[PDB]
């Protein structure tokens, strides 16, 4: 079952940590799609967006407000992009739950 | 393209999700809360509980509109965001294949 967050998460695997509570990690992506391009993550491991429940609203809120402050210590004052994939027509490469923050460049519209 | 009172897909005392009558899938759809935020780098900690019910309405909605094969959630912020509205918005794109990257 185990995703390759896993390792991100148990430290197996090195990664930037931009952020770590009890509750999420932020890490850089290293296949980043702009010059600033990391991830908040729950650490209860939600596979999808749409597998989350009433229980995980206060969750939810908390790794969109890490995402925001993350932001604003990376720089990302002239704007950014918050993207969560669901499922194979969203494009998610992985079934843990994670918000990717772009920023750095011009985001184009559509947003794929 | 003048919306129509059904482009309202839902509403609670918290939030409104419409779609966007600008779409770029199929299923194109908006959740703003009602509180005025105007981005979300704006937002503080009293709006924890409001962000997380907006995602919750966002995949609830999604379910609704048939959106099982998946989805894409987006929020814009700024210039560089291409955020077209000073109010919070969440995009839910779905009904095509979404490319990467995300813009
Ligand atoms: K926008």
């Amino acid at each position: 079952a185990p995703t390759i967050f896993s390792r991100i998460l148990d430290k197996s695997l090195p990664a930037d940590i931009l952020y770590e509570d009890q509750q999420c990690l932020v890490f850089r992506d290293v296949a980043p799609q702009a010059p600033v391009h990391f991830l908040v993550i729950p650490k209860k491991p939600i596979p999808r967006i749409s597998q989350a429940e009433e229980e995980d609203q206060q969750l939810l809120g908390h790794l969109l407000l890490v995402a925001k402050q993350t932001a604003k210590a990376e720089g990302l004052g002239d704007g950014y992009r918050l993207v969560i994939n669901d499922g194979k027509l969203g494009a998610q490469s992985v079934y843990h739950l994670h918000i990717h923050v772009l920023g750095g460049r011009q985001l184009q519209w559509p947003p794929g």
